[PDB]
DNA sequence: TGTTTTTGACAAGA
DNA sequence: ATCTTGTCAAAAAC
């Protein structure tokens, strides 16, 4: 029923983002998605 | 006015 | 202060 918060392609281009060191603090504000969400789809196990 | 799928705030961390 | 993770009421969508 509910929408996903990031789709593919930013749930792609994110995850590469995350490898060159953001702060998922600073990416969650951007892409207006709670920080809950980004531990979710990716882990700090990640 | 009801179910479902996913969010986002929150609490809590030998 | 940070940084993580899992729980849970409910928003979003039909």
């Amino acid at each position: 029923g509910r929408p996903r918060a990031i789709n593919k392609h930013e749930q792609e281009q994110i995850s590469r983002l995350l490898e060159k060191g953001h702060p998922r603090q600073q990416l969650a504000i951007i892409f207006g998605i709670g920080v809950s969400t980004l531990y979710r789809y990716f882990p700090a196990s990640s």
